[PDB]
C-alpha cells in the first residue's frame, strides 16, 4: 500500500505531464526553434540512462558470459540498436544526430549542443561543459539530475528513472507536440519524421530482479521514477516561463 501510493501518483503525473502547458504554448517557428534548443539535450543525456543500464543488464566485458536476465539483455539491446544506431531513409544515425537534423532542418541553432558535447569527448564533466556554453539552468538542473542517477543510483533507480521517466511518457509527450506540428511536416519534415519515430511487465520484472524483491528497493525505484518526472516537469516549466519572458 506505500507502492500502490506512488504507483498511482506516477500515473497522475504521467497524464500532467503529457497535457503539459509547454506544448500548447510553442505556436510560431521561433518558439519551436527555442523548444528544440532546450529538448536536444534531454534527447543526448537519454542515451546515458541506456549506456549505464546497457553495462548493468549486459555483459560488455572481455571475456563476455551470459547476461543472467536474457528478457532484460535483449530489451536493452534492442533499444539500444535502434536509439544509437537507427536505419532511417538517410541512413544509419543516432536518434541524437538525427534531431540535430531536424534542428538545422528547422532552422534552429545547433552551436551550444555541439560544443557542449565536443568539450565531453575532450574529457571535461558534463557539469562543466554545460555552464561553458551557458546552457539555461533549467537545462542544467535536469541533465545534472539525469547524470547523478547514470553515475550514482543503483540499478533498481536507473530502471524506474528510465521507464517511469522516459519511455513511458516521451510517446504521450511526443504526440501531444506532433498534433500540433502536423501542418507544418512540409516545412519541417525530419522532426515530423523524429517524433513519429517513437510513436510494461517487462519494466516491472526488470526492477523486481534490480530490486531482489525487497520493497524498500522496489519503493526506491517507484521513487527515482517520480523524481525524474519532477525533474521532466521543472524542465518543462523553466521552457514555459522563457518563452514567455521572451515573447
Ligand atoms: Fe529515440
Ligand atoms: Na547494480
Amino acid at each position: 500500500n506505500q507502492l500502490e501510493g506512488l504507483e498511482r501518483k506516477i500515473g497522475e503525473q504521467h497524464e500532467r505531464l503529457a497535457h503539459h502547458p509547454v506544448f500548447g504554448s510553442i505556436r510560431t517557428i521561433d518558439e519551436l526553434r527555442v523548444f528544440m534548443e532546450w529538448h536536444v539535450f534531454a534527447v543526448w543525456d537519454f542515451m546515458s540512462l541506456v549506456k549505464r543500464l546497457q553495462q548493468d543488464l549486459t555483459t560488455v566485458a572481455v571475456p563476455w558470459v551470459a547476461p543472467r536476465n536474457a528478457n532484460a539483455s535483449r530489451l536493452i539491446n534492442e533499444i539500444v540498436l535502434g536509439e544509437e544506431s537507427d536505419e532511417t531513409p538517410n541512413g544509419h544515425m543516432s536518434h541524437y544526430d538525427l534531431y540535430l537534423h531536424a534542428m538545422r532542418d528547422v532552422g534552429a541553432s545547433t552551436s551550444r549542443i555541439e560544443e557542449m558535447v565536443s568539450l565531453v569527448r575532450s574529457g571535461f564533466s558534463v557539469s562543466a561543459a554545460l555552464k561553458a556554453v551557458d546552457a539555461p539552468e533549467p537545462v542544467i538542473r535536469f541533465v545534472e539530475a539525469t547524470m547523478a542517477a547514470c553515475t550514482s543510483g543503483a540499478t533498481h533507480q536507473v530502471l524506474g528513472n528510465f521507464f517511469y521517466g522516459r519511455e513511458n511518457v516521451i510517446p504521450d509527450m511526443f504526440r501531444t507536440l506532433l498534433d500540433e506540428w502536423k501542418i507544418e511536416r512540409s516545412s519541417i519534415p525530419l522532426l515530423v519524421y523524429y517524433l513519429d519515430r517513437h510513436i510494461g511487465p517487462a519494466a516491472r520484472a526488470m526492477i523486481r530482479e534490480a530490486a531482489d524483491g525487497d520493497a524498500a528497493k522496489l519503493e526506491e525505484a517507484l521513487q527515482a521514477g517520480l523524481d525524474a518526472i519532477d525533474e521532466r516537469m521543472r524542465l518543462w516549466d523553466g521552457l514555459l516561463a522563457h518563452l514567455g519572458q521572451t515573447r
